[PDB]
C-alpha cells in the first residue's frame, strides 16, 4: 500500500537550493529512516560554504512519511499512502519581526531511496536580524515549557482586563456620582467603595509620603497594568537578569496583594471578585517565575535536548477539495540573548501521482529533534536525529467496568 515500503530501513537523500536576500547556498544530506520506530538520521553539508542562516531555521524544511502511526491511527496516514508516487510539500515560514521563507518540495521514491528535493526563497529579511545575523542558539529546545507559556499569556491578559476595568470604575466614580459599575450592586458588594476608598490610590501610603498630587501616587490598577504588561512581554526571554527582575516584581505583587486583600476583608468588610482574582492571578505569576529560577539552577539537567518537553506538535487537517492535507504550527527559536524568535508555519501537501490516497482526520505529529556536530568534518554541517509519532485520536466510555459494576 506504500505503507509496506516503510516496514524496514529506507535510505534518505535530501537536496536544497535557495537564495535569501540574494545570498545563495546549497545543502545535501544523507541518511536513513525507520518509520516503524519513528526515527531518522541524516548528515547535512552546505556545499557552497557557510550557511547564511542558522541551521535550526532549516530543520523543518529539510519527510514526514517516517512518522510512527499506532495501529489505531494508521487509517490517517496520508504520507505513506501517496508513496511511491510521492507528494508535493509547499510551505510558508514567517519569522516574527523579520522576513519569511517560501519553500516547495517534492518527496518521492527514486529506486530504493526516499528523496526530498526542496527549493527555498528567503524574502525581506533584516541583515542584523536574528537570522541573517547568526544570533540563534544551535538547538531546537524550548526555553519555556508549553503549558507554562500558555499560563503566562492567559493570566497576564486577564490581569490587564481586570485592572483596566478597575481603572474605569475609579476614574468615573470620582467624576460621576450617579455611576454604578457591574460589581457595584449592593453594599458589601461595591467596587466604588473599594477603589474610591483611601487604599485605592497608591495603596493608601506613598501619598503624604510623596506629594499626594505627584505622578507616582496613582490608582492601584495602573501599577497592575504596568506590571501585567511588563510580566507578559519580558516574561518570554529566559535569561539571568530577566529572571530575577520578574521574580523581584512578582514579590511586590504578593506583598501588595496580601496587604490589599487584608484591608478588603477585615477592614472594609467587602467582596470584590475582581480583587480576589487579581490576587490569585498575582500568586500564579509568582510560582511561575519561581519555576524558571529552578529551571536555570538545574541547567545541566536541561541541556538534554531529547526531553518530551522539547517536543513540537504539527496539527494536521484534511483538504478534500484538493485530495491532500494542510497543517500549521509554531517554532520558537532560542536567540543568544535569551528571548524568542517566533516562526509561523503553514503547510500544504498534494499527491504527485493519481491513485487512492488516505485522507486523514484532525490529528497531530509530535516531533523532537537532536542537533549534533562532527569534529572530523570541517565544512558547515549538521547531524540530525528526529522522532515523529502521531497522536490526537480517541479511545465516550459508557462501557466502563467502574460504572457498569455499579449498575447491575
Ligand atoms: C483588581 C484591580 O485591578 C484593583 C485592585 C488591585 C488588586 C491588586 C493589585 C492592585 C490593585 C484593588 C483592590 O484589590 C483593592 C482592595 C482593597 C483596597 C483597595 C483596593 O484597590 C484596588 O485598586
Amino acid at each position: 500500500k506504500g505503507e509496506e515500503l516503510f516496514t524496514g530501513v529506507v535510505p534518505i537523500l535530501v537536496e536544497l537550493d535557495g537564495d535569501v536576500n540574494g545570498h545563495k547556498f546549497s545543502v545535501r544530506g544523507e541518511g536513513e529512516g525507520d518509520a516503524t520506530n519513528g526515527k531518522l538520521t541524516l548528515k547535512f553539508i552546505c556545499t557552497t560554504g557557510k550557511l547564511p542562516v542558522p541551521w535550526p531555521t532549516l530543520v523543518t524544511t529539510l519527510v514526514q512519511c517516517f512518522s510512527r502511526y499506532p495501529d489505531h491511527m494508521k487509517r490517517h496516514d496520508f504520507f505513506k499512502s501517496a508513496m511511491p508516487e510521492g507528494y508535493v510539500q509547499e510551505r510558508t515560514i514567517s519569522f516574527k519581526d523579520d522576513g519569511t521563507y517560501k519553500t516547495r518540495a517534492e518527496v518521492k521514491f527514486e529506486g530504493d531511496t526516499l528523496v526530498n528535493r526542496i527549493e527555498l526563497k528567503g524574502i525581506d529579511f533584516k541583515e542584523d536580524g536574528n537570522i541573517l545575523g547568526h544570533k540563534l542558539e544551535y538547538n531546537l529546545r524550548v526555553s519555556t515549557p508549553r503549558w507554562e507559556r500558555i499560563a503566562r499569556v492567559l493570566v497576564c491578559l486577564l490581569g490587564i482586563l481586570l485592572s483596566l476595568y478597575a481603572f474605569h470604575v475609579e476614574r468615573e466614580h470620582a467624576r460621576d456620582p450617579s455611576y454604578k459599575a457591574l460589581c457595584d450592586v449592593s453594599s458589601s458588594i461595591s467596587c466604588s467603595k473599594v477603589f474610591g476608598s483611601r487604599w485605592g490610590r497608591g495603596f493608601g501610603l506613598l501619598g503624604s509620603i510623596f506629594g499626594n498630587d505627584s505622578a507616582l501616587n496613582q490608582p492601584n490598577s495602573v501599577y497592575g497594568i504596568v506590571f501585567y504588561a511588563f510580566q507578559l512581554l519580558l516574561g518570554m526571554t529566559v535569561s539571568a537578569m530577566a529572571a530575577l527582575i520578574l521574580m523581584t516584581t512578582s514579590i511586590m505583587s504578593v506583598v501588595g496583594s496580601l496587604y490589599l486583600g487584608y484591608i478588603l476583608y477585615f477592614v472594609l468588610k467587602d467582596l470584590c471578585v475582581i480583587c480576589v482574582t487579581t490576587y490569585a492571578l498575582n500568586f500564579i505569576l509568582f510560582v511561575l517565575n519561581y519555576k524558571r529560577l529552578v529551571y536555570l539552577n538545574e541547567a545541566w539537567k536541561q541541556k538534554l535536548q531529547a526531553k518530551q518537553d522539547n517536543s513540537h506538535n504539527v496539527y494536521i487537517t484534511a483538504d478534500k477539495q484538493k485530495n491532500g492535507i494542510k497543517a500549521n504550527f509554531k517554532i520558537r527559536h532560542n536567540v543568544e540573548d535569551g528571548s524568542v524568535q517566533l516562526a509561523d508555519h503553514y503547510q500544504q501537501n498534494t499527491p504527485i501521482g493519481d491513485g487512492p490516497v488516505l485522507l486523514p482526520d484532525n490529528h497531530y505529529l509530535s516531533t523532537q529533534s537532536v542537533l549534533s556536530k562532527d569534529p572530523n568534518e570541517k565544512r558547515d554541517h549538521m547531524v540530525l536525529l528526529e522522532f515523529v509519532t502521531a497522536a490526537g485520536i480517541t479511545h465516550e466510555l459508557y462501557k466502563s467496568n467502574s460504572l457498569e459494576v455499579l449498575f447491575q
